[PDB]
């Protein structure tokens, strides 16, 4: 299995998330940005794992479920199986890792994407090893119910240059972003 990394989209005033989805409008590009990033495997016949809980799987719209050409696990101790349209299922972050590494999974998958919510995102985070967090910087502030934790910027160092990241201001909807990747290794 290759590396693990987060991706999120957070506003100026740390949120993520309103009501079951995004605290803004649909914002195109910037969820292209999310598809291309998960789905695109450094690695010949693999596939990327997203991870994510169970209120982020039924916030992406069904007609994009699972999210196409990755592997997709939800996190949920309530679910007795993967929800309709699912591939895997498992209780608990250490055990969906562990699942990679299992004879099922271990030559199928690349990078492992971790796309929230809140909980997983701060046990990720926090987690010693070497991890990557790919972050847009929505900036504004919008209303929100669900909130990014905090990047302790000891540990993780914003990158000055990634391949295939633009690093200049995008702009849809008469709404300004950016993209950021942050890496640590403890
Ligand atoms: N802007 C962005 O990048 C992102 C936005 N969002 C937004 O965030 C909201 C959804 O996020 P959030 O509310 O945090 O919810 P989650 O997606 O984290 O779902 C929470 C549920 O998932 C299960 N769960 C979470 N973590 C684990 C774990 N480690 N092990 C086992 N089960 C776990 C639980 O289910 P159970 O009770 O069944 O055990 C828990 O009730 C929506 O508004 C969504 O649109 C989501 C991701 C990214
Ligand atoms: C769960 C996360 S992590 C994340 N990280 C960044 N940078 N931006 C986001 O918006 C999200 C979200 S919320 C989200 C909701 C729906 C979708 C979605 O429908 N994606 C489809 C469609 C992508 C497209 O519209 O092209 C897919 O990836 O195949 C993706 C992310």
């Amino acid at each position: 299995v290759g590396s693990l990394n987060c991706i999120v989209a957070v506003s100026q005033n740390m949120g993520i998330g309103k009501n079951g989805d995004l605290p803004w409008p649909p914002l195109r590009n910037e969820f292209r940005y999310f598809k291309r990033m998960t789905t695109t495997s450094s690695v010949e016949g693999k596939q990327n794992l997203v991870i994510m809980g169970k209120k982020t799987w039924f916030s992406i719209p069904e007609k994009n479920r699972p999210l196409k050409g990755r592997i997709n696990l939800v996190l949920s101790r309530e679910l007795k199986e993967p929800p309709q349209g699912a591939h895997f299922l498992s209780r608990s972050l250490d055990d969906a890792l562990k699942l990679t590494e299992q004879p099922e999974l271990a030559n199928k998958v690349d990078m492992v994407w971790i796309v929230g919510g809140s909980s997983v995102y701060k046990e990720a985070m926090n987690h010693p090893g070497h991890l990557k967090l790919f972050v847009t910087r929505i900036m504004q502030d919008f209303e929100s119910d669900t909130f990014f934790p905090e990047i302790d910027l000891e540990k993780y160092k914003l990158l000055p240059e990634y391949p295939g990241v633009l690093s200049d201001v995008q702009e849809e909807k008469g709404i300004k972003y950016k993209f950021e990747v942050y890496e640590k290794n403890d």
